[PDB]
């Protein structure tokens, strides 16, 4: 699918930027937000918004294990303006702390 | 505080738009996201975010009991992005659905 990876390329771009949401992508798609969910949710095999945090949470992990960043560093870098709240994801994630991770 | 009443009533005023995000709280309070971050914690005992979505879900249970508005319709007004988002997340906010809530 032409369509997947195009779509797959935007996030793989823009996954790093904070503001980046559902409507950035359905507008760079020309699409609204209400179809691109449906269309998302069909082709990739859940929803949009579980896809971009799974992007962001393999990017923590990488830099976590690669790095010395501290978190707040590490939230700036995968699109997170709050450290906390990327601390919260985190850890639902993978079920510990970014620290507990890098133990 | 009057300093988390004052962000209180900034949010209950923009709460319902799905573009507010903590860096249009940060301009409205002229404080950088790296510091509004950790003071809104401090006084909120919850990321931003968290409390977004806390006044979102409330918003979303007065419209059930008070109107016959469906879901999709819910969701815009209370600033989801998509349906199937707004009601996964209430879902796990309060762990039954917006239809279990009404009967």
């Amino acid at each position: 699918s032409n369509a997947k990876e195009l779509i797959q390329n935007i996030i793989e771009e823009s996954y790093t930027d904070s503001q980046f949401t559902l409507s950035v992508l359905s507008e760079k798609l020309d699409l609204s937000s209400g179809y691109l969910s449906i269309m998302f949710k069909k082709n990739f095999g859940i929803p949009f918004q579980d896809y971009l945090l799974q992007k962001r949470m393999e990017k923590a992990k990488l830099l976590l294990l690669t790095t010395e960043l501290k978190n707040y560093e590490i939230a700036e870098q995968v699109g997170f303006e709050d450290v906390n709240y990327f601390i919260t994801k985190f850890k639902k994630y993978y079920q510990i702390t970014p620290k507990q991770y890098r133990e």
